[PDB]
């Protein structure tokens, strides 16, 4: 019956909140490795909507090459005026980006060419702003150093999400008005497959709809439902 | 007068014997880096003439494949049937080097391939023998790691020698019946420019052959005129 609310403070939003001020007061390097699905693109979305002089990309694999990369940090920029060479380009971004004291988000730094990351790395040093990187834990494994090594010594605040917390989840029946212990316990054994925050949210929506048509409260079985589907032990 | 001694012990030749003989019953790699002609390849051999289960190559750039280094190394062993593929040759060593308990030195160990040195670290470990790097100072800087990680991590006893010391000349003025001060400082000054061993070494035969056809004794005018020679001070 209420509203669903899209987004939620949790104890890995308020961490990964402070390593992103981190980076950005910091002016350096973070990258956030973790497990797929852990919310962390999300929040890096409530980040930007709260935040000035905050900027972020995605990264497809399509447009994985420094020329393409550049160019989607350069549209986030809003400098429609972007040429298609390499070099104009980085020096629009040089001239741009360099004492705003701005935040880029990377997401899927996983993907990231040596010589993509490196003008990057370059940029944010010859700028004075902050990069963060995003994604799964192959991007420490990129890396484990002569070719990333001065690279390596640049990263402030890894912060490695493997899995969700219990506060996690308990914030989350907060911000959804669950009260049930049981209920509790579903959540958190929702929370312990992956795809966590991404299952908890569409299970939680699931219900919700599922209520809102019979008229009813979210409630155990409504879970039990929705987790019924979704093909999770079916190969 | 008397006769040259073509080889003296030094303690340059004290340590790196040591080093030697370390990585012999440590089956283990050890790197000897240092300024161009301090006096090591020459010692290395004095090791081989000396010792059992020795092997010695030198490296020209000629020979800096995997498979010409390789069978020199086969040919070292007196193996002169050794076949002139890669993967063959690689099963006779390994079954002909294995067991002996020796002691392969290589020199001018920067010319190093990465698959070369590669196939030679995997091999001495596949061996359970020794392996010994010789050369200059670029073949640690070769490798300051993620392709040469796991071989940072074999290194037993890297010895750098850079120049001379004092008891070294002392004992080459004690193996040459050389007994004067003046000659002493002279010799010193002399081991401070570099080709340290071989400038020291022509000096003292130049200064030996000319007392000799003078039927004299080598003295200390004999040692400024064969330093005089040599353009040391000419570009
Ligand atoms: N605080 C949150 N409240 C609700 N859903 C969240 C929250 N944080 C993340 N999510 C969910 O996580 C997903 C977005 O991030 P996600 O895809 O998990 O990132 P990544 O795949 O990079 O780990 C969506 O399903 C989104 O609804
Ligand atoms: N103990 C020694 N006695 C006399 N000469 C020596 C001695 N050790 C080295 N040398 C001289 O050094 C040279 C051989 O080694 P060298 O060429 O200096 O090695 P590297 O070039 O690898 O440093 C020759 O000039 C040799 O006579």
């Amino acid at each position: 019956l209420p509203e669903p609310p899209r987004f939620v403070e949790t104890q890995t939003v308020k961490q990964i909140w402070t390593s992103m001020r981190f980076a950005s007061l910091t002016e350096s390097i973070a990258v956030v490795c973790g497990n797929p699905g852990v919310g962390k693109t999300e929040a890096a979305r409530e980040y930007r909507r709260t935040n000035n002089n905050v900027w972020m990309i995605t990264i497809t694999p399509s447009c994985a090459s420094v020329l393409e990369c550049l160019t989607e940090l350069a549209f986030e920029l809003g400098m429609n005026d972007a040429p298609r060479r390499k070099g104009p380009l980085s020096r629009a971004l040089r001239r741009r980006l360099e004492g705003t004291q701005g935040l880029v988000i990377i997401d899927e730094a996983d993907h990231l060419g040596a010589e993509v990351l490196e003008e990057l790395r370059l940029l944010q040093e010859s700028t004075r702003i902050g990069l963060v990187l995003m994604g799964n834990h192959r991007v420490y494994s990129n890396m484990t150093t002569v070719e990333f090594a001065r690279l390596f010594s640049r990263i402030a605040k890894r912060t490695a999400i493997n899995k969700t917390k219990k506060a996690d989840v308990k914030a989350i029946a907060d911000a959804w008005q669950i009260n049930g212990e049981k209920e509790l316990e579903l959540l958190q054994q929702i929370a312990q497959k992956p795809g966590a925050l991404r299952i908890l949210n569409h299970s939680l929506r699931l219900a919700a709809m599922t209520a809102h048509g019979k008229g009813e409260r979210v409630n155990e079985d409504y879970l039990r439902q929705a987790f019924r589907e979704l093909d999770l032990d079916v190969d």
